[PDB]
């Protein structure tokens, strides 16, 4: 069973006028206006509106997918004069499509970790993980890549995991005892036009 | 019979990435990837493209409704390993939705008309008509209103028809013999943000 009864609406619309969703219609409609398409259900009448003669649906408000990604509504074509149904009260869904409008975010502004002095290069210090509220199942709007803004060449970060590792030998605890590392998490695969978030990792060398 | 098998695509897309059209899908799909959604028909494979695992369709080129407003394509869900159909080769349509991106246009840059001198106020001179290539069955993108930029108070134009009429008595042919009238045709009901076109009407008073 093909699943056609759904409309796809792009989120965060900013046009001057209302956003066009689609047109409900029955093949029985001859265009004489004797049919009255009514909209009912979640948001019907307010957020979403229908032109009861043609079936064209519009959205009156700017929709945010990260706040709600689906809307379930019901459609009914009726005989305008007798209120006798022509088609059955079919259920349809308005899928809110995603745009990259959420920057990667770490749970804490500052991490705290340690690593023994004189650790071999590539020793694991801490693994930072940023989240992205966009849709992972579509595009790179939520594919996060990690980079080190501050802390080189002493440290490195695995771009795909966020694992911070020591990158140099002979990191004397006597010489320097606390390093400060900044990590960037940029979405869109970490490429041009992607949104980014940062965090600070305070590291301490131990004995 | 509800008519669900159609997607609505806004014209003149200018986003950096491709434009999302929609997602073909069968309720028989369990998400295990054993299904391969194939797209075929008008523009398939080139202008429009499908993600054969999920069914997501995209448009690779900026589409112009005034150049083509509908695209007919066919969908098939198949068993990826045996090429055995799971669903029937259903036909669907991609409706190109309209934006107001065509200014009203007159057929000729300059009209030519006459009116007898000493004609009563409201005498008909000529009727100019501008066309609008946008969609009349949706919004005011093609509802044209006429206004007189030059030629007052000698002449007036009916906003809804384009009929230019004399507006003053005692228009001596001896005094002045050729008047020049400019008419504007602005869409969107002739209101803020509407597109406009102009023309010049050379008028001559006669005996
Ligand atoms: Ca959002
Ligand atoms: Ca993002
Ligand atoms: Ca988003
Ligand atoms: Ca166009
Ligand atoms: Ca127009
Ligand atoms: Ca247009």
């Amino acid at each position: 069973g093909w699943m056609w009864n759904q409309f796809f609406l792009l989120e965060e619309y900013t046009g001057s006028d209302y956003q066009y969703v689609g047109k409900l219609h029955s093949d029985q409609d001859k265009g004489d206006g004797s049919l009255k398409y009514i909209l009912s259900g979640d948001g019907a009448g307010t957020l979403f509106i229908i032109d009861e003669k043609t079936g064209d649906i519009h959205a009156t408000r700017r929709i945010d997918r990260e706040e709600k990604a689906f809307y379930t509504l019901r459609a009914q074509a009726i005989n305008r004069r007798t209120l006798r149904p022509v088609e059955p009260e079919s259920e349809f869904v308005i899928k809110i499509h995603d745009i990259n409008d959420n920057e990667p975010t770490f749970p804490e502004e500052i991490y705290t970790a340690s690593v023994p002095e004189m650790s071999v290069v590539g020793t694991s210090v801490v693994q930072v993980t940023a989240t992205d509220a966009d849709d992972p199942s579509y595009g790179n709007s939520a594919r996060v890549i990690y980079s080190i803004l501050q802390g080189q060449p002493y440290f490195s970060v695995e771009p795909e995991t966020g694992i911070i590792r020591t990158a140099l030998p002979n990191m004397n605890r006597e010489n320097k005892e606390q390093y400060q590392v900044v990590i960037q998490a940029k979405d869109m695969g970490g490429q041009m036009g992607g949104l980014s978030g940062t965090t600070t990792v305070n590291i301490t060398l131990t004995d």
